[PDB]
């Protein structure tokens, strides 16, 4: 579909969405959804605010996480050393949203990490992963209008 | 520029806007340095909660309009009867932005109404005018993601 199909998408679940509590699930989904990519919204301290996935999970670490609804401290603090959107990092990345131990299987796994921002303030951290299809510019802007909303239904 | 430069400036403005009163005034600024474009935000009732113009406006009449923040009681009524976004509306539509007296002059004026939605109500109308040059799928992309963001920053 056009890009304008999948901006339509976001702007019916956000037109809807008001004046509804938030649900950070029915964004990480829309956005999953138009991306075709795993979702993850986070916190400066690593709590899922909300997720959606795309691909199965068969690591238990990682489905451990999406329980807990918590990331690890480590990799979450790193995520402040970078200031704009970086996509396409690949599995060898430490900020790969890949578990490590299943570097073998993932080798195509594709990661986008999108600041989330919110008044001067990093308020967290948009994450995007998938196998193989490398992340374009429709991709992006998509993430970036879904990060800077989630900022704003954030707040 | 490309259309991620331009929703780059949209975004920008979004995540440094909170949580600041909200800027009507900076929105139809933002939106018409992006689409260049005249860019009003229309109330239910007709107010013109903010505006930027990208031409001077040689009628007097409109000028009032301005200066009032309102605009006509017919014209803002039949806005309602636009359910979706309409563009490249010319100088004969009676949904045109461009003074009717004026017509022979602004010939080749183009309006597009965009509603703005807000949680399955009609909270108002955004309406951008321009001459000459035919709006396309990115202009629209930019004003449904404004009249969106809009509708959230009116709630
Ligand atoms: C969310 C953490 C991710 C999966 C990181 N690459 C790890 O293996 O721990
Ligand atoms: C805003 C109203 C517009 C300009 C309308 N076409 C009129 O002439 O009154």
């Amino acid at each position: 579909m056009a890009l304008l199909q999948k901006t339509r998408i976001i702007n019916s679940m956000l037109q809807a969405a008001a004046g509804k509590p938030v649900n950070f699930k029915e964004m990480a989904e829309t956005l999953r959804d138009v991306i075709d990519s795993n979702i993850f919204v986070v916190s400066r301290r690593g709590k899922l605010l909300g997720y959606s996935i795309n691909q199965q999970i068969e690591n238990d670490r990682m489905k451990k996480m999406l329980e807990d609804r918590q990331f690890p401290e480590e990799y979450t603090k790193n995520l402040f050393n970078v200031p704009e959107t970086s996509s396409n990092l690949d599995i060898n990345s430490e900020y790969t949203a890949f578990p490590v131990e299943n570097r073998d299987l993932f080798q195509a796994g594709l990661t986008t990490i999108v600041p989330i921002i919110g008044g001067g303030e990093r308020l967290g951290t948009l994450i995007l992963s998938r196998l193989q299809d490398q992340f374009n510019d429709d991709d992006l802007i998509l993430a970036e209008y879904g990060a800077t909303v989630v900022g704003m239904e954030i707040l």
